[PDB]
């Protein structure tokens, strides 16, 4: 009897799983929201921002109206190479953004030391990809890497149709500290990463006024063989493709149809993405330069606050945020947490939600969210930035691991605004001027210098309908 080769296993459940980390795909947890779990691992934050020069440019007329198509292509070309490196070195990519991706190696505590060595080697090989590389002629693409190690809590929150996840805690705050001081071509170790690592492997230098450390060199001992060392490390790596599946980048590529699993996983993914996955919309339809309004919501908590207090508060906030976004036709594109703040990157416009008064409505949605979230137990401060303009939208990443992502100066501006103008709703000139609203609904603000933004134009506070 013939034995034909198995065909390409390209099921919906596999396609959905490309949009999610192993943390979620193989997580099997309770239906309760919030859900929290606790573990240890190593985090790697790869800063891919070295391409502001790109996204702006691609809206230029020289791109003959194929700006978004070209941008997705060149971006995924570079990011795909980063993603293969992470996956091959046994990491789990948690999330992508316009400025970054974040990857996890989850391990038992005893193995933290050895996995840090794996992750440092990975980092150095990532820098290696970009040593003589440039987006065009004479404009250089390099990355910056922050690494951390230690305790990690995971939070899953959401409702009956939508789910969202975050990591929080020691290693997350640490990787933020590490990435904030990393420069081009750096690999920075958090203080705890430096405390836990194998100091005989690496030579570091101190970073002035900092307990975080920079890697100069990975100098292994005489008898060290990385491939043998890596193989021993894989003993502790639950889902590393192996045996008959060692030719695959992810075990998730082997997922078989399972309606209960797919029902759970699809809740993390946008309906417009599911449509493409089900071959009910063209595969290139979501790559676009689109005029949108970004509403970037920051929920701050006190230093005292741990996961078990944060979780219910984010859940309560979320339940209100989603109800407002549903009304005013908005989407949560991303959720992030760093600097004691859980942020929601919300978007008005873009896939099929393109309704007029996008601007008045974005402002009122923002105020509604601000007023409600301010009353949530344990939420110390709410801050919301609102910016409107042309942004890149697209599925970013590798074939086997990618996410729908929004990229552009308006995204970055909204993010700085909520950070540098805490406790209020702020908006940019486009939103202000384009709103069908009287001037006294606003307050014109002092110009601040915001790290990673140049010439923001006049910024305003959305005061609201009344003096109060
Ligand atoms: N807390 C948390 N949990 C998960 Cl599962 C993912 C993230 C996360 N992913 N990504 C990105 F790479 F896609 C970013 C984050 C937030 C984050 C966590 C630790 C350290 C830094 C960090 O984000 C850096 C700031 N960057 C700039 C300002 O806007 C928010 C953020 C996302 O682009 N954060």
């Amino acid at each position: 009897m013939n034995t034909p080769k198995e065909e390409f296993q390209d099921w919906p459940i596999v396609r959905i799983a490309a949009h999610l980390p192993d943390l979620i795909v193989y997580g099997h947890f309770s239906p309760e929201r919030p859900f929290m779990d606790y573990f240890d691992g190593v985090l790697m934050f790869v800063d891919i921002s070295g391409f502001t020069a790109m996204t702006e440019k691609f809206s230029s007329a020289m791109y003959m109206d194929r700006g978004a198509e070209q941008l997705v292509e060149i971006l995924n070309y570079h990011i795909s190479a980063i993603v293969e490196k992470v996956l091959i070195f046994g990491g789990d990519i948690l999330k992508f953004a316009g400025d970054a991706l974040l990857a996890l190696w989850r391990v038992e505590r005893k193995q933290l030391k050895n996995i840090i060595t794996v992750v440092i080697k990975c980092s150095l090989e990532i820098h290696g990809l970009f040593e003589t590389q440039e987006w065009e002629e004479g404009l250089d693409i390099r990355v910056k890497i922050g690494l951390a190690a230690g305790h990690i809590s995971m939070l899953v929150f959401g409702d009956e149709t939508h789910s969202h996840f975050l990591v929080i805690g020691q290693a997350v705050d640490d990787v933020r500290l590490a990435q904030n001081m990393a420069q081009m071509n750096d690999v920075i170790l958090s203080p705890n990463c430096w405390q836990l690592c194998d100091r005989s492997m690496i030579e570091i230098e101190s970073v002035p006024d900092q307990r975080a450390v920079k890697v100069n060199f990975l100098k292994p001992p005489p008898n060290f063989n990385f491939d043998e060392f890596f193989t021993k490390c894989t003993t502790f790596m639950h889902y590393y493709p192996s045996g008959e599946h060692k030719n695959l980048l992810r075990l998730a590529c082997t997922l078989k149809p399972d309606p209960e699993l797919e029902m759970s996983l699809q809740k993390y993914v946008m309906e417009s993405i599911l449509k493409q996955i089900d071959n009910k919309q063209l595969q290139g339809y979501l790559s676009e330069l689109r005029p949108v309004t970004i509403v970037f919501v920051n929920l701050m908590f006190e230093d005292q606050d741990k996961a078990e207090e944060i979780g219910p508060a984010i859940q309560d906030a979320y339940m209100h945020i989603t109800s407002v976004l549903k009304i005013f036709q908005g989407q949560i594109n991303k959720v992030f947490m760093f600097d004691k703040g859980c942020s929601f990157l919300c978007v008005f416009g873009f896939p099929g939600e393109k309704v007029p008064d996008e601007l008045t409505h974005a402002l009122e949605c923002a105020m509604d969210i601000f007023d409600f979230c301010s009353q949530v137990h344990k939420i110390q401060t709410v801050s919301i930035g609102v910016a409107s303009g042309i942004v890149f939208c697209g599925i970013v990443g590798h074939t086997v691991r990618h996410e729908y992502t929004v990229i552009g100066q308006k995204v970055n501006l909204a993010a700085r605004m909520m950070m540098y103008y805490p406790g209020i709703v702020t908006c940019d000139s486009v939103t202000y001027n384009g709103s069908n609203l009287p001037a006294y609904f606003f307050k014109e603000l002092p110009k601040k210098v915001m790290k990673g933004v140049a010439d923001s134009g006049p910024l305003y506070q959305y005061w609201g309908r009344t003096e109060k």
